[PDB]
């Protein structure tokens, strides 16, 4: 081609001097456009040269501290221009590095000091900025200033991230999601804390240290890494029924998401809510993603650990960049006061969750996030989240998981991030004023003029004071609750009770959604190493369900005793058996938009089908991605030149949500053994498959017949009819009906 | 089964509660027996229980700060005893947590400050004891005590790694290891901290943060994790053509590994030996290991970072375990100082290998691993290796790169060990005496008693005293080089040449090598999203082999230039086209100890073929897992009850080195699409199969004709012959001439 | 945490208790001691759930905190008594 | 930036009740008090500065590039650190003990430090020794006496048996 032949610069030892000066290609191809593209059409970039026009006040705020790079001169930190960064300073060019060499010690001391300690938990994590907006003034339930008004705009950002593993573990594990937005109000910082669940594993904060240990790398061998498929988590479960609640909803394809865009999010304690009169209501937060409820199958999930372990992060930086925002509801369970004891269970017991058949949640206001970070290390890394940040209108409960909560986020800083000024960190700064008597500290950047460092004083007139609390604007007092009781560590009668939030979230599942529960929990018992471990959850399982029992028991093994056969179920909750807003797919939600679609090309395509297909996919908003053999182009039966994005081994059927073969020169990828791996793989794991053509050939590799079934579309040609049903299916998520099918499939 | 109902303990508010006290099965099954035990047979445990009469002199100088755990109370840090360890202190047991529960706040804050900073590089690793001992006395060529007597046993401790993934990122990624051996002899820690490659990626270490910077996961999004398949690493190699000979050993099999236990070693650097009589020997530093040169293929290696990411770790722990210890010989490159100029390439230049056809490579001794940590963090994550750590006997050269990395490994220990007492952690401490006139610093645990803390001194007679160089036993001096030269930041231009040693590497391999390599880059810059970078590499394959950049190019649809088809190939290096040393294959290596089976069961197997399957690897040291599409237990044709060790989705082929179908009731996996994918997918890997009696109907599912092929071993029943056989192609790894025959299977 | 540098400073000699100490709290900067238990948690069967609490008693007892009766509301407040 | 309405009371549960954990104000207030402290400077802690600006008198470009001293229109800011050597950063001033005088010069081509004393040469002539003399000057290390002063028993076994120290 005569575009695409580019030649290095550098074929010499030009390579080890300065003044390489330019490198970049002339046709400026090195250079993402700075507008919404699609996922794959462009490098990725900075959010800040990606989408400059997408501004919000934090990162306005953030222009401080931004640094440039174009037309600067390559300096030390002194601020001293280099001339030579291609060698050390040595006596003769083949002799010993000099000492006094600055430059070189400057540049290899700082790299060497590049990693800080990564979070104990929730270390593995992706972020963006967006900002948040209420529906209308909850004034008559809170008085926080950020939703006294349906025009008032608070900049958020937000951390998504897994549980057990390392900065450096992968995204699509079996694990619990973390959801953390930190509000940037006009009244302080509001973090909202959240994971992907309802509920936590514990009951009291005196045990995290336990379950955490547990459920993290073995302390000999440090095995193994993103999963609970090992004998200390297994056991701490089967000794501490408790855990069985969050067990279940991790066993659940509720461990394994298809995108942060499509899992929810929960607060999961009991807080306050105060207004201007000092009522206290009782709230559970909510994030309800437009996107739909949608999750990977744990085959999937699995492997695409390994094909692309950087597949949730890569899903969210792309869907922001080609204008598809993440977006989700705030929502409020609301309980008087008066109604704490109307429940079976302790509305402080964070092991429990509120129906929404018995307390609906309400729609408070909308979050939007539009902006990736500059630096994913500045911006991301360093992000300090914690929920015991609150403002005025909000309050705590006792609930005694919460309140350990308080204890350590603020602990964690001082090693994580080098000391007590984290807040100055740019991306932790509040927006709104902070002033107080605090100083010093390590890498302190604010630098105070006050006379006085100490309160009361009268040599600042008693400057910076103390606000009054008040409607709008005051100071923070805490809720004036009653306390009545005797100094004891004692967890509360009322919060044993482990079997029957287990059963409820079972029952609300449909039968494939069950199913996939089996599987978790058979899966990962099977990788317990001492079999009565595997014997002691089946036995905890019991006392849920013996349907899920005896159909765990048979994929271990195990057989269940008369004894085990007969223990009573435990009772429904406040007259409910099931609730349909605990399954992902009960109720169908969401939409197509910023899904993904592989288009298997041939080497002669036929250019109507593939035209149908692409313009029904941009209609809705689903993005393709064109694949073959080799990269390059391919030319269509019309002369049109095709780019190839991947090859088939390149972007694994796992990566997309559907497969499309088009019609035209089919021989060439017939006997394509990656090719129709591609079909068995997207078959075996529910995707709807789309077949034009000669194309239904590939019905053969898997073991379709000629009359067809649900979830294979084919036609003459995509110019139905075709697209529509292929986009219906897609819009059910998967082909739950196929699931009989897949077991003689080898995939 | 009577004995596999094992209940648990723990069924009510008890679990809530102080006194669960004893909770191991009576039948003591929770416990690994402290005896060699083949992988899977036992769960692990630390070293010195599951091996305790292993010892050497550096494992029993750990006894001092060895924790035990068993008869003994549950206390603070401050040796209080803690009655209820599963509560926080509250006003009445649905109350506020109180701030003066100091037994919650101390089990909390140490949570909280659990991680310290990973490594910059190299985070991700696995480590073992050993010991080392030389063949013959070396004292004609180096004064280094370790060398001087073959009965001179010197413990180690040796951590093999990955480079660019954090700590907790996949084993079998596609990168260079890092081999890394600390020796504790009698005069002082020797730290040799080596790669799996001889050569590295750039000449001058002032370039290191640069290149390190390109390899890592791009600072915008912190993407890609453990892979070099991205634009800035590509960019930077493009650029810098010194990279090039690394590079086609990270493109080759060698980037893959099949256990740490199959890669060789390389110090890289050319060293001094110092003799008695002053004189220098320039030397290169090798690791061959006892059980060959294997590596896994690209589709296997990252499928397994999927189902198995920790799989080398897992590998060496367990073979250590078995008593299947990890065995080196070191080996010296040596080259007497008048040789310095004999060569083509310079021997300070670290991008440059040594042809072993030119300088062999003579044994000098061997290291045996044969105890795992007792605790990760403590041994493995807190250990410090630094080249500069040399003894008598042993001195540098002006290696650019390596006369940079002196100022590295002391420096970066400051953040991620917390000071400068690095060395007083356990595992880093010397075994011989170390006494010196340095005080304090953070965590210091030497209290000293000299009166006086510098010298010269009167006040305590001048102790400790300086020691004058000498033949055993005396002080460090550097060899006296003579050094003439201006002070410049200049490459030498006996550095410039990039292409000659790439091509004696690529020249070297056989053609299935080649076809990974190429491959390799093929699939790696399929994935760099700018064309004009792939384009700008394979213009520089094309200065190093036609046939490899053409290759290349096909596999991007990129089209040469007649100008690049027409560049002059690179010279020999002395006269050597290729070097089969640098081949993994060319030379049969090593033996099947230590590999592992999986042997496919069904529901009646044939227990004559079992029997003798078993007794064929046992006589070998080879290893079986017996899989099956559940776990427990089933019954063979015999009476024999066979315990499963893993289903077919559990235990992946992935995961082993061949696969047997033993006869039997064979209808009952026949239409098992996970056993016909095992069986397919290592077919794909060019595994050894063997299939007896009608377990040959499975040659259906990998297209084997009736008539058979090289590489399926097959037989009415499991007899003398069909052990022999398979076991003959374990020897040789793989079956590379299945390679043709794996395009058209889907897997 | 600041001052000696992280959660281990019971390690420094100075400061280690001469009574047994022993549970299942790990890493943290400058980690002198080096722990075999099987387990890092309790309650756990691994390691027969030890180390193990111990109930309080007249000798060699766990601690229990006095169970002092406490009755008032959450405020930020001096007690009169103090003024 | 949450506003405080009682900085003068921990919370509690009553007015004579035990501090509750839940007190986030408090327990920030304590945290940053409890790291306000850095490591001092290991030589020349106690020390006391100013800001100024420096301006040369003439171009100095026939002996040096050097910008900041390139024409008498340069006004270069200054940062400047007077102090002592041996003793703490809670020492006294008027002790006996050699000066340090150093000076930041904020140039338009780079950070310039000046790192002076007050005498025209030093104690020693190799840096390996610099530990050594600076041990051997401050407080002895069994009882960490004496504070600001060279008139102990090391400083002197040091002196008299380095010669190179007499200056
Ligand atoms: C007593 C300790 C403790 C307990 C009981 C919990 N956590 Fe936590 N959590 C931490 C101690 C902690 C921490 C150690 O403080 C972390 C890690 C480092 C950090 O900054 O906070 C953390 C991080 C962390 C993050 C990551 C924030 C980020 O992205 O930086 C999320 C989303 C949560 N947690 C959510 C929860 C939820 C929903 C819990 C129960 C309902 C919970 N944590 C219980
Ligand atoms: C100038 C800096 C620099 C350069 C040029 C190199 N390295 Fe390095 N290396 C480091 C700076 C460094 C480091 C930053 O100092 C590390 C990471 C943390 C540590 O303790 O040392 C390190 C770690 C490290 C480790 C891990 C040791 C362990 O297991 O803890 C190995 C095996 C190597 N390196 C090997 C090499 C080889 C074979 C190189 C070239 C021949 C090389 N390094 C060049
Ligand atoms: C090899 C080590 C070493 C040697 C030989 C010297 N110093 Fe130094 N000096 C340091 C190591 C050091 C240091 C440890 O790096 C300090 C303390 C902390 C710091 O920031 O620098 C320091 C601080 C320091 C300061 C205080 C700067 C400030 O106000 O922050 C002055 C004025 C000097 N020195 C001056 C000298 C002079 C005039 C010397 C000889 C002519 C000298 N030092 C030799
Ligand atoms: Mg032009
Ligand atoms: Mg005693």
């Amino acid at each position: 081609k005569n575009p695409h032949q580019h030649q290095s610069p550098l074929h010499d030892s030009s390579e080890a001097k300065p003044g390489m000066d330019s490198l970049a290609p002339e046709d400026g191809s090195h250079r993402p456009a700075a507008e919404p593209t699609p996922p794959g059409a462009q490098p990725t970039a900075p959010g800040s040269l990606k989408a400059p026009d997408t501004r919000n006040e934090k990162l306005n705020s953030l222009e401080d501290v931004r640094k440039g790079s174009e037309n600067y001169a390559l300096t030390t930190n002194q601020g001293v221009r280099i001339a030579d960064d291609q060698n050390s300073l040595r006596a003769g060019d083949r002799g010993p590095t000099l000492l006094e060499d600055f430059i070189l010690r400057e540049k290899i001391t700082h790299f060497d000091h590049e990693r800080i300690p990564e979070r104990i938990v929730h270390a593995r994590g992706s972020a963006a900025h967006g900002y948040f907006q209420p529906y209308k003034s909850l004034s008559d339930i809170t008085k926080a200033d950020f939703l006294s008004d349906p025009n008032k705009i608070t900049p958020v950002f937000v951390r998504f991230s897994t549980v057990q593993g390392g900065a450096g573990s992968a995204d699509t594990v079996r694990d619990i999601r973390g959801f953390a937005t930190k509000f940037y109000t006009e009244e302080g910082i509001f973090d909202l804390v959240g994971n992907n669940t309802p509920i936590f594993f514990i009951q009291d904060a005196h045990k995290f240290p336990d379950f955490v240990h547990a459920v993290k790398p073995e302390p000999h061998w440090a095995i193994p890494q993103g999963q609970s498929a090992h004998d200390t988590f297994w056991d701490y479960v089967s000794l501490q029924p408790e855990t069985l609640h969050n067990v279940m909803w991790a066993m659940s394809d509720r461990g394994i998401p298809r995108s942060y865009r499509t899992m929810e999010g929960f607060g999961i304690h009991t807080f306050r809510l105060i207004n201007a009169s000092g009522k206290a209501t009782f709230v559970r937060f909510h994030w309800k993603p437009l996107a739909g409820k949608a999750s990977l199958v744990w085959d999937e999930a699995q492997k695409l650990t390994g094909r692309d372990p950087d597949f949730h992060r890569r899903e969210l930086w792309e869907a922001i960049e080609a204008g598809d925002f993440p977006e989700y509801e705030l929502g409020f369970q609301l309980i008087p006061e008066e109604d704490e004891f109307k429940f079976d269970f302790d509305l402080l017991d964070p092991t429990k969750l509120i129906p929404e058949e018995l307390v609906p949640v309400q729609r408070v206001g909308n979050m939007v996030l539009n902006r990736n970070p500059d630096n994913f290390f500045a911006e991301n890394e360093q992000a300090a989240f914690h929920p015991g940040h609150i403002v005025p209108g909000l309050d705590f409960t006792n609930d005694p998981l919460l309140q350990g909560r308080l204890f350590s986020y603020t602990d964690t800083q001082i090693s994580r991030l080098g000391g007590p000024n984290f807040h100055e960190i740019p991306i932790n700064r509040p927006t709104c004023p902070y002033h107080n008597f605090q100083r010093d500290g390590m890498h302190r950047m604010g630098i105070d003029t006050n006379p006085a460092n100490y309160e009361p004083n009268s040599i600042n007139d008693n400057w910076p004071r103390e606000t009054p609390p008040g409607p709008k604007r005051g100071g923070f007092e805490s809720y004036q609750e009653r306390v009545e009781g005797n100094k004891v560590r004692e967890r509360s009668p009322s919060f044993g009770e482990y079997y029957s939030h287990p059963r409820l979230f079972w029952l609300s599942q449909t039968p494939f959604e069950q199913r996939h529960i089996v599987d978790g929990f058979s899966f990962e018992l099977s990788k317990v190493v001492r079999p009565y471990i595997r014997e002691r959850v089946v036995d905890q399982l019991a006392h849920i369900d013996l349907t899920l029992a005896q159909a765990v028991a048979k994929n271990l093994g195990i057989s269940l005793t008369d004894d085990q056969l007969n223990i009573t179920p435990p009772p429904d909750v406040n007259g409910l058996k099931k609730d349909p807003s605990l399954s992902l797919y009960a109720i169908p939600d969401g939409d197509v938009k910023g899904r993904v679609v592989a288009i298997l090309l041939n080497d002669e395509v036929r250019s109507a089908d593939l035209l149908a297909i692409l313009k029904a996919l941009k209609a809705k908003g689903v993005h393709a991605k064109l694949l073959y053999s080799r990269m390059g182009e391919v030319t269509a039966d019309d002369g049109t030149v095709l780019p190839i994005a991947a090859t088939f081994a390149g972007a694994p059927s796992l990566t997309v949500d559907a497969v499309i073969v088009p019609c035209g020169n089919i021989a060439d990828i017939a006997d394509n053994g990656d090719a129709n791996y591609y079909l068995m793989e997207a078959y075996k794991h529910l995707k709807p498959i789309a077949l034009a053509g000669d194309a239904r050939k590939f019905k053969a590799t898997i073991k379709v017949a000629d009359q067809g079934e649900e979830g294979i579309v084919e036609a003459d040609s995509a110019d139905g009819s075709f697209m529509d049903e292929l986009l219906t299916l897609m819009a059910a998520h998967r082909v739950w009906s196929r699931i009989p099918k897949i077991d003689s499939i080898p995939a």
